């Protein structure tokens, strides 16, 4: 049964919400972005109506295949009608064709549920900053002090410089990188650029990636994996183990790894820099781990929410326990006490 947090209120309307077989009283299900938390239940025989971005809908239709009739892809920064009433998408900054979604209730009161995101100072020149939203429905995966990670921007460039010093070095290596899901496509696309050579992945992962908009994607990736130096692993192969096994398979082509391990937040962050981080390394084969991140770090979230002035805020991350609201309920009026709304 559907958990209050995932209702729109005075409308016919569901925002991630697909695991439960038919809300009671929905007619237009809404997703923010293709993660199996979010999507779950979704599939060939799914027959309502489906709202999702372009991208979004590219994954629904081929690689969940829900039919065609059902699958209604809005574009963003745009004001659409949706069962009378006026939606907008905008981007999420999360995984690609993530989105959050403005929803205007025919009472005058205005949703934003934010999906997954990382708050940028961007978003506070987009449709959001024309007028007021009286409820906030908020990504809290990272809301305490203590989850602090690097930019985007500094993390690639720590994986492109690594990976260049390796291979310029050992012009004999394999430079391999993790993945689960879609989401952090720049770690190894960026690497593959430095490097002169394209992606190597399997069938599966591939088709994936031809869902997502990307532009001169065709030069960048290929199932062809013995004319590549980069390759894509599922996150679980990225391990001595799955390494020394996948680097017999290559056949005497190379004699050392290197690979990348995109992870979210992780409590060595507190102590280390960006910079200083070192790997494991067993023999010929050396791990690093990198905190890429896609949700909002603590002071992002923070300085977002300031800059939103919500009336009511309601968390959709950590929701479940005593210890874990209290603290979030905590640092929202510590917020609007210091900003003054
Ligand atoms: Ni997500």
């Amino acid at each position: 049964t559907c958990p209050f947090y995932k209702k729109i209120p005075g409308t016919g309307f569901t925002v991630d919400a697909f695991q439960y077989g038919v809300v009671e009283g929905c007619t237009a299900y809404f997703l923010t972005h293709f993660h199996s938390d979010h999507y779950a239940g979704l599939s060939k025989h799914f027959t309502f109506p489906v709202y999702c971005s372009e991208i979004t809908g590219n994954l629904l239709k081929n690689k969940l295949h829900v039919q065609e009739q059902y699958i209604h892809p809005l574009p963003l920064d745009t004001e659409c009608i949706v069962n009378g009433v006026k939606v907008v998408l905008l981007d999420a900054n999360h995984c690609p064709g993530a989105v959050m979604i403005l929803f205007y209730l025919p009472n005058g009161t205005v949703i934003l549920h934010t999906g997954d995101f990382r708050a940028d100072p961007s978003m506070e020149r987009s449709l959001l900053a024309d007028q007021k939203v009286h409820m906030l429905y908020l990504d809290t995966t990272y809301c305490s002090p203590e989850y602090t990670f690097p930019s985007q921007q500094e993390v690639i460039r720590f994986a492109i410089n690594t990976a260049f010093e390796a291979v310029t070095l050992n012009p004999h290596a394999l430079v391999v990188c993790g993945t689960y899901s879609i989401g952090k496509e720049k770690v190894f696309l960026a690497i593959a650029d430095v490097l002169g050579s394209k992606v190597g992945m399997s069938q599966e992962k591939y088709k994936t990636l031809q869902c997502l908009n990307i532009p001169e994607i065709n030069s960048l990736i290929t199932t062809d994996m013995c004319s590549s130096l980069v390759h894509l692993l599922p996150m679980m192969q990225i391990n001595f183990k799955g390494l020394q096994s996948h680097l017999k398979k290559c056949g005497g082509k190379y004699n050392q790894i290197l690979a990348f391990r995109p992870t979210g937040w992780t409590h060595s962050n507190k102590f280390t820099r960006i910079a200083d981080v070192i790997p494991q390394t067993k023999g010929n084969i050396s791990i690093y781990g990198i905190p890429y991140s896609e949700h909002s770090s603590y002071l992002e979230m923070k300085r977002f929410v300031q800059w939103l002035k919500p009336q009511k805020i309601i968390p959709t991350v950590n929701v479940g326990t005593w210890k874990s609201r209290s603290t979030m309920e905590k640092y929202f009026r510590e917020w609007k006490l210091e900003a003054g709304y």
